[PDB]
């Protein structure tokens, strides 16, 4: 038996430093989840990205999961007209989390255009089992969560309308949050309706002190960081974390799917000797040590696509157990042994659809007070039922009422 499961996640690649992080993981057989922005493939990301596409292939060919972090990390929302140099301009002012989300519908279509750009550089990318770019996402700067119908969170302080949190006068206020944070929540609901899950994080391997001249140099030591991981296990880390920017407000603490797991967040550019410090010189052995000793401490590493386990012939499932089957979440209705001829489906009596989306869907267990969207209209659930073809919201005056 294992102590728990760590999910190593790496934001904001593929950059030339993705290559070196991958080789450290590959030396120890650990596989990681990589949330990628494809503008590094167009070389407009203002980093070292000569080998970005080489990095993307190395990740896929050595079995790491690739996931959708949007095309340009919402840098169009920081400049006034997004173009080649926008990545460089926005690094001058450092106004990244300021007005990070504005038009939710445009911002969300940035995840769509991400996929179009990947498939253009790696035209055979859909043939990799590891490519989850259509199904797994993470919002820039936001500790947001869309996991199941009953497992969602939101980062209510992750972005700002005016000031940075280290500037005098920054007041957060979860009761009326920033228009940027409001926009970020709409983006998640849009992605959820497209069939995505989104994962935030339990722990952040990041600078303890971003203000420092070389902020990559202040990365937590591995031994100490194993301490933050042991700290975070079953302790509902996303609400207790610091700063209040990276908090996941509304995290369903105690939820069963999160038990015995820790999602670690890091950035590849923290592992590069360069503009942010001695990243490779100081932190690549940090990461190597963390794998050796976290294994010793009793952990097993995995990738986010298994956080929600895949339905498997031969496993015993209990009522209320969550699985994934074709990138769609289901909750067991009936304890049973899963056999090949009754996998989850839109008509299974053994399973109900539990995707965190909000359009009306077949085989969902609706509670009263739920709202669904159907043929462009919003209906409210008057009576708890499991939906089926005959009960479309626009024909069942009893079950649904139009808003
Ligand atoms: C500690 C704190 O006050 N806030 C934490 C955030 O720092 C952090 O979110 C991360 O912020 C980074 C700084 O903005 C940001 O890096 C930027 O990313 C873009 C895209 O790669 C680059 O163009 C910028 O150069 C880069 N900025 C810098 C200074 O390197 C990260 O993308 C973003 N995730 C989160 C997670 O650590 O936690 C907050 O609490
Ligand atoms: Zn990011």
């Amino acid at each position: 038996a294992p102590k728990g499961t760590i999910y190593l996640t790496f934001d904001d690649g593929p950059i030339n430093a993705s290559i070196d992080v991958i080789n450290v993981l590959n030396e120890q057989g650990v596989k990681g989840t990589f949330y990628f922005n494809a503008w590094h493939l167009d070389g407009i990301g203002d980093e070292n990205e000569d080998r970005a596409l080489e990095a993307l292939k190395l990740a896929l060919d050595t079995g790491h999961v690739v996931a959708n972090h949007s095309y340009a990390h919402m840098v169009h929302n920081c400049v006034d007209e997004f173009g080649p140099t926008s990545g460089a301009e926005c690094n001058a002012t450092g106004d990244h989390q300021i007005n990070a989300y504005q038009d939710p519908v445009y911002d969300a279509s940035t995840f769509a255009d991400n996929l179009v750009v990947f498939e253009r550089y790696l035209p055979n990318i859909n043939s990799y089992p590891n490519y989850f770019g259509e199904e797994l996402a993470r919002l820039p700067y936001t500790n947001g969560w869309r996991i199941t119908k009953d497992f969602k969170a939101d980062g209510l302080c992750a972005t700002s309308d005016d000031l940075k949190p280290w500037e005098p006068g920054y007041v957060c206020d979860l009761d009326n949050p920033s228009n940027s944070v409001k926009a970020s929540i709409e983006v998640q609901n849009i992605l959820a309706n497209k069939g995505y899950q989104t994962h935030g994080w339990d722990v952040d391997w990041s600078p303890e002190n971003w203000g420092i001249p070389m902020p990559a140099n202040s990365l937590t030591e591995a031994e100490a960081f194993l301490g933050y991981v042991d700290a975070a296990l079953n302790s509902c880390a996303p609400t207790t974390i610091n700063p209040i920017n990276s908090k996941a407000h509304g995290f369903p603490c105690g939820t069963p799917l999160h038990a015995d797991k820790v999602v670690v967040l890091t950035h590849e550019f923290l592992y590069e000797d360069g503009k942010r410090g001695m990243g490779a010189t100081q932190n690549l052995p940090k990461l190597a040590k963390f794998l050796r000793i976290a294994k010793e401490a009793g952990y097993v590493f995995d990738t986010i696509d298994n956080y929600t386990p895949v339905w498997q012939v031969g496993n015993a499932y209990a009522a209320g157990d969550y699985v994934t089957h074709s990138g769609t979440v289901y909750k067991a209705v009936t304890a049973h042994i899963a056999q090949q001829d009754w996998a989850p489906s839109s008509t299974s009596s053994l399973w109900t659809n539990a995707d965190p989306a909000t359009n009306w869907t077949l085989n969902v267990s609706y509670e009263a007070g739920d709202v669904v969207t159907y043929q462009g209209l919003r209906y409210l659930v008057n009576v708890p039922h499991v939906s089926q073809a005959d009960w479309t919201p626009n024909t069942q005056n009893t079950l649904f009422t139009a808003l």
